[PDB]
């Protein structure tokens, strides 16, 4: 606001190579350049010029994870399922267990509102945020089964300036779901500023600098300003469960995956699932330089993707897909100031729509004409010694079916979601004694009904025509 004040950050910027932000201060009402003002305020310019720097001018040993850090649900001793199942259910009993939704991602899907609210087209017509937060209170219940107290999982949902708003309006018009709303939480990832391929801070309108979401890196830091950590700590929470919301599969708070993790005494555990094929857009969990890291899709080498292992020359070397199922103990999120500023920033090439620095039309460019930076909420791993991580592998079809492209596509997309739920409902039904008789399919099984196939046992020896919706 004040001439003293508005000039020094004019310094700043312009001895940065960044003065053009102000080419335009002379059109601005005073609400426009107050506004910018403020944003800029936000960044330090030196900061950025590091990053572009890094980013435009940027400056090893690769195994897979040793076995002493894997296992598999597929060929666990059925004794350590039961007995990670129930002290998984204990734990979420004790109130011990939350659980953070990485939900602050826009692309591939155009559909304008956050991916959460999206209608895979289900009998029931539920969005991934309700299925999910179904998956929560039907787990609450079960673990009360084991106590005869109620059973808490604050849910923490972060989200991104584009979409913050039209979750917290979702979540209110529909109630949360059922959950008391003083157990969940919404919160917000931060921001970088767009850089041009110059270097050059990129400009949304004569008035606004362009920036876009941290990456779901982004979470730690997020963590602590939001003040989610806080209220873990208050709530006594010892275990976080952090997962993608695109996955309508997603085992919330599954009490497998944190049974495992909490007898381990693991700081970091994560699922995985096989890799499809070569070309399949996952990040590989490996060994990295001797620790556990995360080569993502966008980043890896075709020499790398396409390795076979030896004995078995049409599978490949490194199969296990992240499937963004993460588990962490309170002590890491404790550590989080002394490391939240190591996490690299990753690099996408982007076109960015923006004001040209000399005439100022707002145009959109034809070519990428600048990047975005994101940290990865994986980039944890190669702090984390093996000793204290753990990768699980589960089954794709009970656990991993992500909506990444619109409908028509034919993979990752609405109607694969639709199809791997209701198979899956199925699945359950015929295991548990009833018949699906199809006649044109598959069984939408609640969540209320059923967690994970339990619960089923009414359904024994009867009938059902597919399609169908089992629910209270
Ligand atoms: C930073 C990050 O979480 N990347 C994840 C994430 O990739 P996306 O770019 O967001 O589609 O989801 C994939 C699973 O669908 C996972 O394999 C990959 O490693
Ligand atoms: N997760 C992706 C998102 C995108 O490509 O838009 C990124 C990789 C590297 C920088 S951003
Ligand atoms: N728990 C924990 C912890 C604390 C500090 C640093 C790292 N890498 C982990
Ligand atoms: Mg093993």
């Amino acid at each position: 606001p004040s001439a003293e004040e508005f000039q020094q950050l004019r310094k700043k910027y312009t001895d940065a190579g960044q003065g053009h932000v102000f080419a335009f201060v002379d059109e601005l009402q005073t609400g426009e350049r107050s506004q910018l003002f403020h944003q800029l305020s936000s960044f330090d310019p030196v900061r950025i010029n590091e990053l572009a720097d890094k980013a435009l001018n940027p400056p090893a040993s690769l195994e897979p994870l040793p076995d002493i850090a894997t296992a598999s649900i597929l060929d666990s001793d059925p004794k350590d399922l039961e007995q990670w199942y129930e002290e998984g259910l204990k734990l979420v009993a004790g109130n011990k267990v939350a659980v953070v939704l990485m939900a602050g991602g826009q692309t591939r899907l155009g559909s304008s509102a956050p991916k959460g609210c999206f209608d895979i087209g289900l009998p029931s017509h539920k969005s991934l945020f309700q299925i999910q937060a179904e998956r929560i209170a039907k787990l609450q219940l079960l673990a009360q089964r084991i106590s005869g107290k109620e059973a808490v999982i604050p849910w923490y949902v972060m989200t991104s300036g584009p979409t913050r708003k039209p979750t917290e309006e979702f979540f209110e018009q529909h109630k949360y779901f059922g959950l008391n709303k003083s157990d969940v939480i919404i919160f917000e990832q931060g921001v970088l500023p767009c850089i041009s391929n110059e270097g050059k801070i990129l400009m949304e309108s004569k008035f606004k600098v362009a920036v876009a979401p941290d990456g779901n890196g982004g979470i730690y830091q997020a963590l602590l300003t939001s003040g989610v950590r806080e209220d873990m700590r208050k709530r006594g929470i010892e275990h976080i469960h952090t997962y993608c919301v695109d996955n309508c599969l997603v085992k919330v708070a599954d009490p497998v995956f944190i049974g495992f993790a909490a007898s381990k005494q693991v700081d970091i555990a994560t699922k995985v699932v096989r890799k499809r094929n070569a070309t399949e857009s996952v990040g590989l969990i490996l060994q990295k330089n001797g620790k556990p890291d995360v080569v993502e899709y966008s980043e890896i080498d075709k020499e790398t993707a396409e390795a076979k292992d030896p004995k078995q020359p049409d599978v490949l070397k490194f199969r296990a897909a992240n499937i963004v199922n993460h588990y962490y103990s309170f002590k890491f999120f404790e550590s989080i100031e002394l490391w939240a500023h190591k996490l690299p920033h990753h690099v996408a090439r982007k076109k960015i729509p923006c004001i040209k620095e000399g005439t100022g039309e707002f145009f959109k460019p034809e070519k990428p004409n600048g990047i975005k930076l994101e940290q990865f909420v994986f980039d944890v791993f190669p702090m984390t010694p093996l000793e204290k991580f753990a990768c699980i592998e589960v089954r794709r079809e009970d656990e991993f079916s992500p909506l990444k492209n619109a409908r028509g596509t034919g993979e990752d997309d609405p109607d694969t979601s639709k199809r791997d739920i209701m198979s899956q409902g199925q699945r359950w039904i015929e295991k548990a004694g009833g018949i699906v008789i199809t006649e044109g399919v598959g069984v939408e099984v609640s969540p209320l009904i059923s967690y994970g196939g339990e619960g089923l046992e009414f359904l024994k020896g009867r009938e059902i025509k597919a399609p169908a919706f089992i629910e209270k």
